[PDB]
């Protein structure tokens, strides 16, 4: 089991006020596994006091359970995870609804906190006395809203521990499920909370969380365009980090925001949304990338299950390994699927 550590700097909150936190189990091993939960953001005062009510864990620490489970990635028995068993394990939950980009507290002017960067900042900082100093390698990992937030934050944590001294310790990412496209949507709809495509939810978001990007990205974009820097393909190329990326082609939230819940046009549009997400990683040399429909995250017990040409993703984060110590003998790290239609790779998940 993970167990249960509450910040010792109680000014770095989730949205309430109350504490952020950390669950963690120690290898007394020099590989340290933080992964970033998920679970959609909030952007305004009506849809964050909606989510208070039905959401309350994703905003607040009052209620959190004093262990957890590790699961999938997270597991420590190499039957479940034959990538990383012996692994130093943190999970961090996602308590600021903020995408993991916030630098705001409660105060007079603001009714919740957003602190989801200095969150993972503050974590980092007090593991170091908990034995991540003699750290060889730190994998920053996470699902769908905390994959965006890997590709935001990984290269701060790298930054962070040059500055305190620590330069030997080697950063890397994983980013599951958090590479989405500013696409055309199906049906379309001006922006409430429903009908408000991510790249307006995401631009008053950022107003409204104080929200930071990477400073490489956001010297592109520039100001006002901050929102670009939460698209995986807009952001990964100025990254300095190696960051393995895990999608689904036919992503479940993809389609969901694309206002698709079959037809010659619907047709046309699924396989065009395959297409230009295989497209845009075809620069990508870490990537794991099925043809499935699915919402499944890399923390699930079956992990192990799906292959892409005959290749797990265990084995491809393996092959990733070695390749970090050109191509290795049947150890590939790029694994895309060409087929053009959600399940036709059989290892899909059921
Ligand atoms: C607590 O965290 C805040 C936010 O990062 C920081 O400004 C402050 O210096 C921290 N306090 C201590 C004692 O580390
Ligand atoms: C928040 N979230 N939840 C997911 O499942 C994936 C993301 N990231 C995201 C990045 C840009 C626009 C929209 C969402």
């Amino acid at each position: 089991d993970l167990r249960l550590h509450l910040l010792l700097n109680t000014s770095v909150t989730c949205n309430d006020g109350s504490p952020a936190g950390y669950y963690l189990k120690e290898s007394r091993s020099r590989r340290w596994l933080l992964f970033l939960e998920g679970g959609w953001y909030c952007f305004n005062r009506e849809n964050c006091d909606s989510r208070y009510d039905t959401m309350r864990r994703l905003m607040s620490s009052r209620d959190w359970p004093r262990t957890r489970t590790g699961t999938g990635i997270l597991s420590s028995q190499p039957e479940e995870n034959p990538y990383w068993w012996n692994a130093n394990m943190v999970f961090i939950p996602y308590c600021s609804s903020d995408v993991w980009s916030g630098a705001s507290s409660k105060s007079e002017k603001n009714e919740y906190a957003f602190m989801g960067a200095l969150i993972i900042q503050e974590v980092v900082r007090e593991l170091l006395g908990r034995g991540l100093s003699g750290a060889k390698v730190l994998l920053l990992a996470g699902s769908s809203a905390g994959g965006t937030g890997v590709l935001l934050n990984v290269d701060r944590v790298a930054e962070q521990l040059e500055k305190l001294g620590y330069p030997a310790i080697q950063v890397r990412g994983l980013a599951d499920s958090g590479w989405f496209l500013d696409n055309k949507q199906y049906r379309h709809t001006d922006c409430d909370t429903i009908t408000c495509a991510p790249t307006e939810a995401i631009r008053r978001g950022i107003r409204y969380w104080n929200g930071v990007v990477p400073e490489r990205c956001r010297r592109q974009f520039q100001e006002g365009e901050e929102w670009n820097c939460f698209f995986g393909y807009k952001v990964y190329p100025t990254l300095r980090s190696p960051v393995f990326v895990v999608q689904w082609l036919f992503d479940e939230a993809q389609l969901t925001v694309d206002n698709v819940h079959v037809q010659e046009g619907l047709r046309l549009y699924i396989q065009n949304l395959g297409r230009e997400l295989r497209h845009t990683l075809k620069d990508v040399p870490a990537s794991f990338a099925p043809a499935c429909l699915s919402h499944e995250i890399i923390i699930r017990s079956h992990w192990t299950d799906v292959q892409v040409k005959g290749t797990s993703l265990p084995r491809a984060l393996h092959c990733w390994d070695r390749s970090l110590h050109t191509p290795l003998k049947g150890c590939p790290v790029h694994l895309v699927d060409s087929c053009p239609w959600p399940h036709c790779n059989p290892s899909c998940p059921t």
